[PDB]
RNA sequence: UUCAGCGUUCUUCGGAAUGUCGCGCAUUGGCA
């Protein structure tokens, strides 16, 4: 907590406010506190070689916002992933309460990359189709999950890509890892 | 040689929206 995370941290835009396995409180920018968090979880388990589990909030708040205000909320967050589920970390709002894992890899790899290499191929797309796609995946009408699939067959992206899209929709699990996945890229898209 | 029309098609195939923004600013916070 008090020497090692300075490296884990170095080179991110964060500034940690206070330390230790009490309390850790970070502020930084959000795609940064986001992959230093997960540094954080990989390097804890090693660190302890497992039986050691870490539940953290993160919360994306608007500079001008008032650190207490984003203090106690992220207080919140973290409560989330404290109660049930200890080990999975609580992103953004109360409805996204994932696991490191599955936030690293469900979502930021096995989702989130393939969206993003496939946006920027693509001449014939941009992000009104991912918030036509996230409007349906948001709404959870059973005509979405057909929607989706008329949108799909009309979007071109490549099939494998279009089937995964189809698969993770109809399951829940993977629906929200895919709306995360969206959000995620379109703040990263967003200038 | 006269007397008559009769039957069959009644719309078809594509394209079914797309791209662009997806809140910003002030107060507040932050720095001093």
């Amino acid at each position: 907590f008090k020497f090692e995370l300075s490296n884990i941290l170095k080179g991110a835009r964060i500034s940690v406010i206070y330390s230790g396995g009490d309390d850790l409180f970070l502020i930084g920018a959000w795609d940064d506190v986001i992959s230093k968090a997960l540094v954080l979880r990989k390097a804890f388990t090693r660190f302890s070689a497992g039986k050691l589990t870490f539940s953290a909030g993160i919360g994306m708040y608007p500079v001008k916002y008032p650190i207490s205000k984003m203090a106690s909320e992220t207080g919140v967050l973290e409560d989330l992933a404290k109660r049930g589920e200890k080990n999975q970390v609580a992103l953004w709002n109360d409805s996204k309460v994932f696991g490191w894992s599955q936030l690293e890899e469900q979502i930021l790899k096995e989702k989130m990359i393939p969206l993003q290499e496939a946006l920027t191929n693509s001449q014939e797309h941009g992000k009104s189709f991912l918030y036509k796609m996230l409007e349906l995946l948001r709404n959870e009408d059973q005509i979405n999950i057909a929607r989706l699939a008329y949108l799909l067959a009309r979007s071109s992206l490549s099939e494998e890509l279009t089937q995964s899209i189809f698969a993770w929709s109809q399951n829940k699990q993977q629906k929200v890892e895919l709306i995360t996945a969206i959000e995620y890229l379109v703040y990263q898209i967003r200038e």
